[PDB]
């Protein structure tokens, strides 16, 4: 088989999950009658210190229903220049909510509070209303970097003074929590809503969850219906979600250790990586000192049994997760070492 | 509890539960889930189309179809009492920026002539009619079957005008079972068809959209945008395969149970028209009862029967896999006792 | 050419041309155009409203109103043959992302009970009904006057449910002249009204929206987004002030001409209903002619008479300031000759 | 009041007022306004394009162009500080459902390589890059002129990828007078161009979009949808024709006044860069003043000079036909007095 370092989304269900899904107690969620979904949402709200939660088929929908519930047509959403909502969500914010993204550069996912402040639009007929500020914790593009709690706190203070909503794209908020030691409820305390994925490092086959106030979640639920996320006996999926949330968080530390090990060794080989920047499950490798670009290196890697994604023409992203063991990492490293000789 | 609210409440068969537990999966975003791929392969084959796309719900199936078939500002001709127009949260306006052009119909069948008259002529003031939608086994009219000839004639009109045709076939198999018309035959007269796996076919989640390759490619991107792009969705697809391949024939049982239920309810004295029961739905009027539909629904629940009121004077009863003949007979004994109380 | 196509073809009076040439202007984006400001003050005053907004067209007038009254996904109740649904290029769906909810009407008058029944109940499957629109002097039906009683009732219903009411008053003055109902009284039963200056009132460009200060503020911003935020628009407002203050009374002349036209056409043998002609429009059916509406329209054009077909069997004739009684007589001689050829 | 806020405040010349009063008009919706038709013919010819469209504002000109070049979910590459992104009410997201893709630029000139990298790869997660917009005489950077070579290289990239190119030429004639490059040459490297008549050219209302026949047809329909479809707009076009054919040359006077203003402000001690002033705009920084941009604008107003702050430390000064050398000289006396007070 292949050593899959493309993403943590490829994680497969554990034995415990397969069993729980196949024997899930279910109901029609449209009627709010699926017991497993209801327990998953109750558990999620509780974990994040929020009043309510909403299960969704993907993180993308989690983000989009949140944007829909937080905005009105013609509004502007302040977000990080390299955030997922801006680059990888098919421009849904424009089509679905009719809102404009207001890109603010960030240092490792951390937008400077004063830059966010300046990004807020003055009340002028020429300008749309800034109604939402979005923050991504463990910013993907920058290498799964951890946004400091103080950063989020400061932005919350600015949002409050202006009456602006705050949404945290916490797709990998648990990785951030494991790395920082900050409980997720703390990050959530400085936001109106938080979306987090169950289908990545937590290993569930499908789904993400949005948490927030009752009225917000009710609005998000209606948005979910409109977008087509209103499923029937979704308890089959939620069963795995419950296990992800309750038993797969602590072991994320193993993915971080594997990623750091990978980074340190890649550095020793001579690759352009920064082990000092690796705090969660991602490693960015630049092909600057290689005689091939990102795409060419990805092909050579595939040809040698290693799978990864090019994130630019000069950068590759390596992601660790439950289905890549330390031994798998060592195997990949031995291959990376030989390839270094070939392309250096 | 005897649940006659809708066929959406069907639960997974033992066969499905086993298949879900041992389902082979992969990341669908990369098109690497083997079970999802097989489900879509089977669905396309079944409806005689080039491709298929699995979606979380029928609503998304309809919406990605509309998006893939239209451009902002277009108009969509659809039946005045269709699900897309009534129960899809106005998604077509928000997601596709298109306007509905309601055409009345007789039990889901729009007069072909009225369809032709609803097509907008080319003029700067008018939107472009780019899609015509037909719902088979029309929900609101009481689960009626739209004649194949009606669909055939509308298709001809569409072709002559270069307009796409979408069949909302959430319950197209019920239509096929009742009419004897194969689903491929219905499909042949349409550009795309959405059908549900999560209703009478008993899958826990999902529907499927079938059509040409280019159409499906556009719909797949629309699905990503809407949030329907899942990961190891093979677990759901495993139940979906069983639903598509082995749960169709038994739909005849739901039809029989519905008719039997209607005939007996009429015998008791309830205001029902057994002659109108074509598929798995029975409409019950409450005009002769001491309490309206909402009050009667509560009496029913207290006695162990679940049903929905669709108006102050109407209740809809829906049969499905999880409503056996025994359950029907038990429900009738309850209806009998309640008639003595509320007539 | 005797132009009976629409009252939009009206050309500026000498008084207007002079007023435009000497118009005092400023930058409207800064709210500094004094002539625009006066036009809006006068418009608000005339309709008994708090504020007013000048727009480049009636279509923008209706659309900024819809945007200001609704949110994405909302539903808008409107008459089945209203201009907003048929002649505004599906703008409501694209610009506001809203769903139209057509309701049948008798010459523009929707039965109040049907409106009440069109209001969506609070359910996750349904959009929220946030607006009801009424067109006074309903175009399609032949410039018919909607009864004030009808408007009052719908207003009462709207209040109960907290729904906004917008009156498409493109020809509200024609309705007032014929009914004897002051435009301020019509306006009192609505949250917003759009009326045109560019039709019967003869201004070359523009309409105005009137309503509450906050609503107008939202409409103004919508106007900026749509591209209606002009600069020295006082040039157009000068003609607008004259249209609003000096051209209302003479509308009776267009009505007289329209009625006379209809009476004579009936005597010739054409399918018209002189008794239904109360303002400046005449609907002419072609069911008793050798050619349909499109064929008859071309014949009329070749003979010097311009009109538009509103369907395959109906032609709309409209009178206005640029059509004198003499022009009507000449037209009648032409219609007389064409009846011999096509009856 | 000496108005240096913008060139939008320009008022009609006597020649224009007379032309508007004597304007030959018609109903534009039927394409029958002779003056609008000639303005569009002239605009098209002037820019070396086959068609043109008159619009109520530059904002609508840009937006109908975006609508006609894109499909829902598309992405539009544009300069980070461009008007379309910052000053058009987020209209591109609402009207066309498209995403802006900001690219840094040096005085309006995006590096061609950056543009190349901003184009989205074909992937399900990414919107399709279907349009690249370029603003000539980039407003925010001080009315800077984008080099013809920059537009030429971007055009090559666009062609290579089958992507449309739109030039926001609101002040493209200022660019042409300063650079010596004919507007038809800039436009030769674009698919469409929008230019304003209501700014430095002194028309009271409007802009014009030029491009291919089909594109313009789509833009015309978009205009109808947005509410820009006017009637006897010839009154406005009459002034537009004069603006286009007689007000271009004198733009050099505005540039001369801007330069003179910059040189004297520098001489006084203000933070300005005369070397950066190539058209009708001067950027003044408040860095060496005991007050911020907002406080300074207030001081200028109390002394009789109007200007706009574009940031907390920068104010924009704009020259035009209604700010003569005398006014500049008078303004300088005020600036001199204020410098003593705030330095
Ligand atoms: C920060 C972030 N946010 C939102 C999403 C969307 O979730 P879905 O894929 O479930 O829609 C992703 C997925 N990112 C894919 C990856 O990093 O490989 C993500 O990384
Ligand atoms: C009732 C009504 N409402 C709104 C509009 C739109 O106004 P503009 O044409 O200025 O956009 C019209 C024009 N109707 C076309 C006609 O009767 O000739 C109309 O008749
Ligand atoms: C480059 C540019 N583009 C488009 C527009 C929009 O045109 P309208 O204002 O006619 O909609 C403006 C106006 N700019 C105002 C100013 O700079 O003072 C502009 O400067
Ligand atoms: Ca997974
Ligand atoms: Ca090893
Ligand atoms: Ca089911
Ligand atoms: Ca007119
Ligand atoms: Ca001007
Ligand atoms: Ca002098
Ligand atoms: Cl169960
Ligand atoms: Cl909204
Ligand atoms: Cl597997
Ligand atoms: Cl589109
Ligand atoms: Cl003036
Ligand atoms: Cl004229």
């Amino acid at each position: 088989m292949m050593i899959d370092l493309r993403s943590d989304t490829v994680t497969k269900p554990t034995e415990e999950m397969r069993k729980a899904m196949a024997q899930a107690e279910v109901g029609d969620d449209v009627y709010g009658e699926d017991p497993t979904i209801n327990e998953l949402e109750r558990l999620a709200a509780e974990t994040f210190g929020k009043e309510a939660a909403l299960f969704v088929p993907s993180g993308t929908m989690g983000n989009q229903v949140s944007i829909m519930a937080h905005t009105q047509r013609g509004d502007e959403v302040i977000l990080e220049a390299d955030s997922h909502i801006f680059w990888y969500e098919v421009g849904a914010m424009a089509v679905l909510s009719g809102v404009m993204p207001h890109p603010v550069p960030g240092k490792n996912g951390a937008m400077d509070p004063d830059d966010v402040r300046k990004a807020i639009r003055p009340r002028n007929i020429h300008f749309p209303r800034t109604s939402l500020i979005a923050i991504e914790n463990t910013h993907n593009r920058s290498g799964g970097r951890v946004v400091p709690l103080e950063n989020i706190k400061e932005i919350c203070t600015i949002a409050k003074e202006h009456g602006i909503n705050v949404h945290i794209d916490g797709a990998r908020i648990f990785n951030a929590s494991i790395a920082s030691g900050v409980p997720v409820k703390e990050y959530a305390g400085y936001a109106d809503s938080v979306m987090f994925c169950l289908s990545k490092g937590l290993c569930a086959p499908v789904g993400s969850v949005v948490v927030g106030d009752r009225d917000f979640i009710e609005r998000a639920r209606k948005a979910r219906k409109m977008l087509g996320g209103g499923m029937r006996q979704a308890g089959v999926l939620a069963a795995a979600g419950i296990i992800a949330l309750t038993k797969m968080v602590d072991r994320l530390k193993e993915d971080h250790e594997n990623a750091r090990f990978l980074a340190l060794k890649l550095k020793e080989i001579g690759y352009s990586v920064n082990p000092e920047d690796v705090k969660t499950n991602m490693v960015i490798l630049r092909t600057d000192n290689l005689k091939v670009n990102a795409h060419g290196f990805i092909e050579a890697l595939r040809n040698s049994g290693v799978l990864a994604n090019a994130v630019s023409d000069t950068e590759i992203r390596l992601v660790t997760h439950k289905d890549v063991s330390r031994n798998d990492i060592e195997e990949a490293l031995n291959i990376f070492e030989k390839l270094f000789r070939k392309f250096s």
